[PDB]
């Protein structure tokens, strides 16, 4: 009960994204878009944050994987689950719990190696371009937490975000694309050709995509 066709509104995907949210675990919504610029010339590299006027959800719980003192850094930052490869292991064991993943550079080799047939179809995977992902592992864990939400210039040019949980009332999570958007929008540099955003996408687990109108 999806339209390939069908391009959707803003509105529309959010009650859709309701309609196909499970029970068995609440999921992360994300936008996706295609930013007409070209990653190749570094002037459109577009960097940006945005609050969610209504977060990732309010008592975001946060994983942080990492390695040495960034390991104690992630847990004086305020982190509910820290860990190392043993924290990995407890997920392929099968624990999901969480409502957010962060991480340092250091061991996404390993968490994207193992970990992503498992958390990226729920938008619990790190990537640095969401700003998930770094050696700074305290502002990400705060910000994420203070609900702020970094986007960064793919290398195709595509960018990722998420836009909160699919248990959201769906009027509550149309604020968030929309505020994402404005704010992604607002970062266009001058000399850019066609329209900015060329595609954008609302996805969930249940929604691999929808292409929406991100003007609606
Ligand atoms: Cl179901």
């Amino acid at each position: 009960k999806v339209d390939p066709n069908k391009i959707y509104t803003i509105d529309e995907a959010a009650h859709l994204v309701k309609e196909l949210a499970t029970a068995k675990f609440d999921e992360t919504v994300e936008v996706h878009a295609k930013l007409g610029i070209d990653p190749r010339r570094s002037d459109q590299n577009v960097r940006g944050t945005v609050s969610l006027p209504h977060g990732l959800g309010k008592q975001v719980r946060v994983l942080a994987i990492a390695k040495g003192e960034k390991i104690k850094e992630a847990e004086e930052a305020g982190a509910d689950y820290v860990g190392g490869e043993e924290i990995i292991q407890k997920i392929l064991d099968g624990w999901m719990d969480f409502d957010a993943v962060v991480a340092t550079p250091d061991v996404m080799g390993a968490v994207g190696s193992k970990l992503g047939r498992i958390l990226g179809p729920r938008g619990l995977l790190p990537n640095p371009k969401a700003g998930t992902v770094g050696f700074n592992i305290g502002e990400i864990i705060r910000e994420i937490k203070a609900g702020r939400i970094e986007f960064r210039n793919d290398k195709t040019g595509a960018i990722h975000a998420p836009v909160g949980k699919a248990s959201f009332p769906p009027e509550k999570l149309a604020d968030n694309i929309r505020a994402f958007i404005r704010a992604l929008e607002a970062h266009k540099p001058e000399g850019a050709k066609g329209t900015f955003l060329r595609s954008v996408y609302v996805t969930t687990t249940m929604v691999p995509s929808v292409r929406i109108n991100p003007h609606s």
